[PDB]
């Protein structure tokens, strides 16, 4: 029929929502940014409606600067900084640490009959990265080769910079991914990779210079993700916004940080979740959580390899077995349901996990199996005792 | 680099969860199916892993049929069944309607450098079918022209028939899309569309012929998704699953069939809730709820356009607005958070939304803005006094 058509990636990336959500202003349920009062460092939440895609643009960006100080970690070049800027509605991104190679890719260049060099792969080519065949202990959040090219696609002009000790590769990639204007390339041996893009704001729902409200409003949302990774990277590795030190290095700052406004001045319990065997013993887990009767629901945030996910058996793990205990010692002052007990926590949790699968693109919930906590991850008993002493009090005042 | 890699759809379809979930047994959160006591029907929760994957080249075929259903239903040929099967591992579902055009495509021709049909670029071209450019009012679940080609992509084998009242055409689909057989083509006027496969199970977790548990936990799964089908048809279609009609034609059926271990013999609360102007004026939302003291949380089941999604503001529109006036019910006589109110409460939506997106192929979770309801929709105030009114009684009694 006339309505069955073929459509290309871009064009399908424009029009679609599976690739990064809505690409239009809709209800985003816990939408979060961080404000500052005096110089305090508060989450709030953020009660209009956005545009999940624009959002993901800077997400896929940065979830690629942190993938890169993961896998640099443990080398002599490593990664020491992020800088991600957000002014007049232009968005960069810039970490050190080894650029993409600038090289010829064969393939590539057979396929489009023309010299096509990686960095140019990396960004406007679909399915196409250093993540295609990722190894079950790879805790990168990349993994589909789609992110870069989603960013530009959505992006009105976009500018690639990158040098890898040898030279440096400029690369101007506008209109959607419509032009590509082939690189300049000059010797450098400067070392780092950034990107410079102006998101089509007017097709996402938004006024074609910012608002004053969606400027500040995408401003304290890009902070609070760029406060999240100060928590994530490794301790070698300094986050900056607009050239400002992200104040977050902990979980403990991070949970302060979100209940500042609702029960300023609170405990904050700790562990850390270790495992016995590799791979997951190379990663423990970082928790705080805040314990409050002011807090009506269950809260967590997450940051798992990098990714600030929603949704995942990582969080069932600790509210079950949180609840088991409230269960017993609660019975024993009486002599609860599993959202009884858990009612009244702020959690967070930050860390890498391996092996995890994602259900899209978006990475908003991850996938496992849960036998995978119950035999290989063990919660400090410490933590367990304080947070089931603290939510027995609650429960008992009622 | 070396790991550097560009990947065809096939490959990626594959390797990736991004597209269909994990490829995989994880645990999946609320897993069901239905199992049949006496001759009652009677949904039960699925305690163990299965790879979400899986569900999906059901899942994808079946909304498939779904789609031609509502397509056809003010058309002169309509859809009058939806016929799905399991046994053996084979899974085949096939409806009536017009068949898919048996006509050849130019353009897949072209790049193909032979003839291939309309059906061959609907079964094995990613990124191709009738939705590319979707309405904001269409209300198919289809939309991206990828379900079917992951169905194939899993497949160790398929066949493909159609018939579209000229001719029939049947295509043999092998080896993950690897081995696409010439069609063959006759005379007929007969009109349908059947799929038939055999998923890789082994390869997504499972016994190479499937454990007894297995068969009984995918049937089961399947039989439901059939059970759900049945109450969002038009009324002109009879959904079977394995020849046997589906006896859950309305929201009342569903709510008793997932309620009746919990609470047998239970009031069961309706509402249609119906919209001031088109196109959700087109689109009445059924509802049923059963409120029960021995329910632990708030649990919802939604078939919106045809997709069992778990996540959406059309959920949060009824949790609301029911707290709001439980809330005010509820201080008169004591003279409550959202947890409260709604934790007593087993819902079932089902109808179809225009103008909604969706987070990913998966079509988990949809996308709208919250307004949308609150302009357009009004819920039918018996309904919410006596919901509030059984609410109440049980906040008044602990
Ligand atoms: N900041 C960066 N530094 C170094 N290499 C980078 C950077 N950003 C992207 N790359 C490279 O570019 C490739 C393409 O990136 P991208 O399209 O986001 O795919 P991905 O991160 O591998 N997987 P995904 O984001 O899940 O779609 C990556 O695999 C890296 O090889
Ligand atoms: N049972 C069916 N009867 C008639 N036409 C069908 C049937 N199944 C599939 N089609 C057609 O085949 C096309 C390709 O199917 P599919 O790949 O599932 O894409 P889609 O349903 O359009 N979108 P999506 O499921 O979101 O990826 C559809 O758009 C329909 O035109
Ligand atoms: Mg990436
Ligand atoms: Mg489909």
């Amino acid at each position: 029929m006339e309505a069955f058509e073929i459509s290309d990636f871009k064009e399908h990336a424009k029009k679609k929502s599976m690739w990064a959500g809505a690409l239009n202003k809709v209800t985003i349920s816990g939408l979060m940014g961080v404000f500052t009062e005096d110089e305090d460092l508060m989450a709030l939440p953020i009660h209009r409606d956005h545009c999940p895609a624009l959002l993901k643009i800077f997400d896929e960006i940065i979830v690629n600067a942190t993938d890169h100080e993961r896998a640099c970690h443990n080398k002599t070049k490593k990664v020491t900084y992020i800088k991600i800027s957000f002014d007049k509605g232009v968005f960069s991104c810039e970490n050190d640490g080894p650029g993409i190679p600038i090289a010829k890719h064969e393939q590539a260049s057979l396929i489009a009959k023309r010299d096509v060099y990686v960095p140019e792969v990396a960004s406007c080519h679909f399915l196409a990265g250093t993540n295609i065949n990722k190894a079950k202990d790879c805790i990168k959040g990349g993994t589909n080769g789609v992110g870069l090219k989603l960013a530009m696609v959505h992006s009105q002009w976009a500018i690639l910079t990158t040098a890898d000790g040898a030279q440096k590769y400029v690369q101007h990639i506008n209109q959607r991914l419509d032009i590509i204007e082939p690189p300049t390339i000059t010797p450098s041996r400067e070392m780092f990779t950034r990107i410079e893009l102006m998101p089509v704001y007017q097709e996402l729902g938004y006024a074609e210079p910012l608002s004053e409200t969606e400027q500040a409003d995408l401003s304290a949302w890009i902070y609070l993700r760029a406060c999240q990774c100060a928590a994530y990277v490794g301790k070698g590795t300094t986050i900056y916004y607009n050239d400002k030190p992200c104040r977050t290095g902990s979980v403990m700052a991070l949970a302060k940080m979100y209940t500042l406004l609702s029960a300023p001045n609170s405990t904050i319990h700790t562990a850390t979740i270790k495992a016995d065997a590799k791979p997951y013993s190379l990663h423990p887990l970082q928790v705080a959580a805040v314990v409050s009767p002011k807090f009506k629901k269950f809260e967590h945030v997450s940051v798992i390899n990098g990714v600030n996910c929603v949704k995942g058996e990582h969080v069932t793990f600790l509210k079950k077995t949180i609840n088991e205990m409230v269960v017993k010692k609660f019975q024993q002052t009486i002599k609860t349901t599993l959202r009884d007990s858990c009612s009244n926590i702020f959690i967070v949790i930050v860390g890498s996990i391996p092996g995890i699968e994602w259900t899209g693109q978006r990475k908003d919930e991850l996938s496992i199996a849960e036998n995978v906590f119950k035999t290989h991850y063990s919660i400090p008993s410490s933590f367990l005792t304080s947070m089931t002493k603290s939510i027995v009090d609650i429960l008992l005042q009622s």
